[PDB]
């Protein structure tokens, strides 16, 4: 067998059947003779390739496979890898290298010092020393991406390797099963359970690795047993809990002092599947108030090490959540009462308040919709206004890197064809990965894109005001016609200048057979 | 003085007056109080920011200053940095970092291990250890980008540094002059000149660093004195010689055997300002035929080290070209005779042959036009069909990384407001950095964009045929309306479906007061 | 031809005839069939291997070739590479890698991520992608080490590569000549010369790259023409000027304020072949006083970039020194007058003052002796008390890293068999690379080692007093018998407890046919 044939066999035996890519000359020897059981998903720029694969992996809860061109293609994707690192996304990033005979002279298309290029945004990065090593290196990539804490990996392959003879002993790679589905030993788990059972006023904080593990329902059981309020950790990349469950208390503010004040009075705070904590604004103060003890369960040693307070347990979130849910006592405390709905913002017959948009989406969208957020100034309101009952219902750029949601929404929709995806994207954010629209059109992936057009980088204007920073350039983005951009890439386009038009456009979009973009005129 | 005030003073004293950027929260404390003598050029995605700055630096022959957001913004620009490295572009890339008090906890927006992120695509990469070090680090960045061999550099700055007190002794940085304008010592230069004077059949090969140095006219003098044919080194990022001068022989093919056959019979081959050589295709054979000696003059130790043959001299290309032009004897050989014009391809009243497009551009464009090429399957024909008399007339992605020419053409046009820029971009290539169009519209930078629309990644279809590679996915890009994309970003748009319409559209474009995009229907 | 045969041919054609090494299993396929025209110099630990090669390269003014074992052997040498980086030493460091078939499984002896291991202490670091690339990679290593600014490089080679067939076209590598012997263009050089001719009170500061270039005599001519005092830049790794010439003013103190005060009143300060400046102690103040302009000539862009003041020229030091010496006017100012000899320290019949030791060495040693210094508390006195008329007469660990002088003195003595080498090494410093003594014994390299035994890390006790730092552990090193260590490794040993015994021991050492160690009891 050839390295080509052996590698595709390994991929299929390890559950991979889709290549997300943008091709180049070093990749043609890999992509030739493309197997009939595989699917290739083309995107027009590599940030879009990786974003689509990322959404697909996160929603599918399985690795996604990517093929990019050399250095320049890898480089175009490195902002997308920044988000993927922070979301623990299991991405297998391959890139083609020049033929081995031409690497030394640094022919055009040579990826110089290739394994260093994507660092520090990958768990493992490698170029094999020979063609017959390629299947083994691919095996390592698969497993490294997939083991807890999951994350992106990088493999560079000289193009001449594919046609070489493989080692027959590479067959031992095909069916390897590698597990990291581990939890705290019984004796120490019993100590933890006792501490939770003994707490007088526990709180729970959940992060994105809960949703990644599909631990949501176990966390519901845990919270009901402990009679405990539940917060989502700050800067949330995913939604780990039903947002209208009685215990839910919403998104934590991303500041040190704000979080310790919120937790004040809670004697035990159990954090599951989050960093401690993904703060954002500078908000100095106490990490915890006196009287509060924190215990973190994380899948990531790096998280456990850097937490400034609390104890930690490094384990698989699914296995831990299930064990805790099933082991804790049912408390005799009263169950928390559900938060009331938020205020209805007054809305005239002109430009839309973002709150109106979210309320209307929540009114009209199916109960199993999936939302993506890249409307950076409206996140707090979005989190209050969408009833998200089910797992896998929310994604937000995990490193704060714009250009995620537009492509990722396409990947999520591909992963979840029965669940309507609605991406809510600011007019600024929409440009970073605009060409991803084409993939939705060409593959008929029926994502709905809601562009919140206020003409400005609103979240930056807000931060500049918090800074009392004057005379800042570059904050306005006038003069973009998003209906014309959608037309450019083959996507049906609608405009909503007022609430009547928003409702009409959403009605049309929700019944369409293909992707749809709605440009919404929002308040400045 | 503050670090902010001291840093902007250093920048202005070192000739910097423009910031190419896409802002974020870590950069607002740098960008606030933006000096009135500086200009900010916004682009909507970081590949576009860096591409525009790159074109501006290359055309202006001076450093360009960039400000990007953290890790994600830097990451989005790394494909653009791949080209910048290969073109020796003097780019000062700054990125904002989290406040020092929040770096340890890895708050959102922290650039982890920041100095490693852009490697290996930068000459120098650094994060200062204190706020008062920032002006000095900026000084180092300026000089490192600007010294031969020029190239990109990276500086990460925690956002709290700007408001701190500067060291008063940073004033010594302001007026530092750093020169690398050096040439071979007289004794060894005399040996070289003797070897050139003694050659019976010399040839000259020129690369991009000639055009960067504005050494073109000295190279003309050299070639006329030596009575020598002149080739442009393969994979050419720039044009180093007048393309209708009698000595000009065109673009070398990017293959080992092809180049040694071309040089056969030339006893001395002098290469100036090029790698030896930027081969592309696999074309094995002899590096040089018996009888040919090669001498390379390069500004880059890395080039000199990796050449597989010949002697080398590492020196400034401007200083060396001038010294050689003025020192060599006038040979009594006959001057080379000019190449004839190429064939006129037969053209019906339907879709355009690329050759027709280039001939028409050459007919209609001003004699001081500047061309950019990202029409990857048509490069050889472009090189034969454009009469480029002047320096600075051609740019092509120096690493082969698509997404360069569209933004770079905007930067070149900003650098050279009297010279009409015409970017010839394939329909595939146009998507990588499509949002750069907006910057042309907003700043009214009157670049002309000629989109060669054949519906496919034509250069990849060609390579796949050379490979006899069948069943390759991802090679077709149907269904893009480039007039609608131009409308989306505010650029006047025209379509040319035949030669009559091409001429009419070019006539309109050449007289327009703003940027114009022409979508040309080219043969498949 | 094999890769083995081709590589040794390249080495010999490029002037390499000696391998400094400590062997291991991955290196046996390189070292087998060792050519009869090569010499292997074994040392017992890799810090010693590299130190010996470093001294040999620095004294010989040519590259030295090293072969180490994998990761562990490379790792043992990284402190030695720290010094080599700072001294611009042209060292070609090769290390053997596992066979390509075993690298993926990470068999014992695999050097993981090999090219990253010696960073940031090398100019270039690489592992070839195929066996036939090895000769080319070796070529690149040779040239990268040898081009200005010279420095160490690293090449990792899988052991199975050596027996493979080489590319016949590797013959083009054998006789490549690569020059970086460049100087400032005539127009700008004339500006510099005018500035020097016009100065009313010039000063010259010289660094180690002067001695490396053997530019010493040109600098003497320059100083005599300009009638200028001459200082050696701080933290001096080499001696660039005759220490009893009338212009010599000694070693500059390694502090910011101290140097600006020293230069006060000098209108133009010309620095040649030094960083600006290798300060050590914290001594805050002005970089330069008003009225002083600084101009630096450096072979290293990194030096030029980081200088906090002055103009800079990046060029070869030999070519620049010769051009300046020959171009400047003879000033009518009076020549500086020579410094008087230093004080004679009062010396009783007991333990030796270091000053006594240096005076006695200067009395007894040949005029062409070469000194190495690793007696860290006595450097200022050493610099005042040794008359060093000739180039190549002094070496000191250029990064301050102990373990250099003992092995380097062996390499220097091998490089300069007619010049008696005398290494003056503290009792603390002697231990770092003690096993290097064996190489002197086995090869009969007649270095004299003078161990200054005061029982303590004296320079650290001094710094702790400057800090008023009390209760510092680890500063005393009692209980070392250096005569017994010398016996252990086969070196003749003598003890000097007083001046009479010092003179007797030096008389014996200077007439010995082999290496000799003298343990001197020095004052505490
Ligand atoms: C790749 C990248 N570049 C720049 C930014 C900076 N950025 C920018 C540019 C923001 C404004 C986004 O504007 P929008 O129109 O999408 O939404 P709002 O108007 O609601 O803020 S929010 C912020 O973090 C970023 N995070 N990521
Ligand atoms: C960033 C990046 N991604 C992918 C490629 C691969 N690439 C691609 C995708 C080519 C086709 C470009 O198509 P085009 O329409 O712009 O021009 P032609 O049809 O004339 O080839 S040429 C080639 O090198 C690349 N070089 N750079
Ligand atoms: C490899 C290494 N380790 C530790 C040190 C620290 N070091 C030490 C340990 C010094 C004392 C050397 O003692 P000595 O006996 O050689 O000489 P003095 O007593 O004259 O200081 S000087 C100083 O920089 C160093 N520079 N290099
Ligand atoms: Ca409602
Ligand atoms: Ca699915
Ligand atoms: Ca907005
Ligand atoms: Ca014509
Ligand atoms: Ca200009
Ligand atoms: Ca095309
Ligand atoms: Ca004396
Ligand atoms: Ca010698
Ligand atoms: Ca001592
Ligand atoms: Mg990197």
């Amino acid at each position: 067998a050839s390295v080509h044939g052996t590698t595709y066999e390994l991929l299929r035996r390890q559950g991979i059947d889709t290549v997300f890519g943008n091709p180049g000359a070093n990749e043609l020897p890999f992509l030739k003779d493309f197997p009939e059981d595989f699917r290739y998903i083309l995107a027009l720029q590599e940030a879009c390739v990786v974003g689509i694969a990322d959404g697909y992996a996160q929603a599918s809860r399985k690795p996604a496979f990517i093929n990019l061109h050399s250095a320049a293609g890898t480089g175009n994707a490195m902002g997308a890898l920044s988000n993927a690192w922070n979301s623990h996304s299991p991405l297998i990033v391959t890139a083609g290298q020049q033929t081995r005979a031409m690497i030394g002279v640094e022919a055009l298309l040579t990826n110089v010092d290739a394994a260093n290029l994507p660092r520090p945004l990958v768990k493992w990065s490698y170029e094999p020393a020979s063609a017959a090593e390629v299947p083994h290196a691919m095996s390592r990539a698969i497993h490294m991406a997939s083991m807890a804490p999951q994350g992106p990996v990088y493999l560079s392959v000289p193009y001449d390797d594919w046609d070489k003879d493989a080692d027959p002993q590479s067959h031992h790679l095909f069916d390897r099963h590698v597990s990291s589905s581990v939890r705290l030993n019984d004796q120490d788990l019993d100590i933890l359970v006792k501490a939770l059972n003994s707490a007088s006023n526990p709180a729970i904080v959940l992060g994105p690795d809960v949703d990644a593990a599909n631990a949501n329902a176990d966390c519901v059981m845990l919270a009901e047993r402990l009679k405990a309020p539940v917060w989502v950790a700050p800067s949330a990349p995913r939604c780990p809990f039903p947002t209208r469950h009685p215990c839910f208390r919403g998104l934590m503010p991303a500041g040190i002092a704000a979080i310790s004040q919120l937790l004040e009075g809670h004697d035990v705070v159990l954090v599951i599947g989050a960093p401690v904590f993904r703060y954002h604004q500078y908000d100095p103060g106490q990490y915890l108030k006196p009287g509060t003890r924190l215990i973190s369960v994380t899948c990531d040693p790096l998280e456990a090490a850097r937490a400034p307070m609390g104890d930690a347990i490094v384990a698989d979130i699914g296995a831990m959540a299930s064990a805790l849910a099933n082991l804790v006592e049912e408390s005799s405390r009263q169950l928390p009462t559900a938060a009331p709905e938020p205020a209805k913002v007054d809305q005239d017959a002109g430009r839309l308040h973002p709150e109106t948009v979210f309320d209307t989406l929540n009114d009209m969208a199916p109960e199993n919709a999936i939302y993506l957020n890249e409307s950076t100034s409206t996140t707090a309101q979005m989190w209050q206004r969408l009833n998200m009952r089910n797992p896998g219902s929310y994604y937000f750029c995990a490193a704060g890197g714009l250009g995620f949601a537009l492509p990722a929404a396409i990947g999520v929709q591909l992963a979840e064809p029965e669940r309507q995806v609605i991406a809510v994207i600011g007019d600024g954010s929409a440009n970073y990965s605009i060409s991803a629209l084409w993939t939705a059109a060409q593959y008929n992936i029926p994502t709905i894109f809601v562009i919140m057009n206020n003409g400005t980088y609103g979240a930056l204007r807000w931060f500049a005001g918090v800074l009392e920073a004057e005379n800042v350039p570059g904050l306005d983005v006038p003069g973009i016609d998003f209906r014309a951009l959608a037309k450019g890439y083959g996507v049906q386009a609608l405009k909503a200048d007022n609430l009547e038009q928003l409702k009409g456009s959403l009605q049309e979009a929700l019944s369409a057979k293909g992707p749809v973009l709605i440009e919404v005129s929002t308040v400045s």
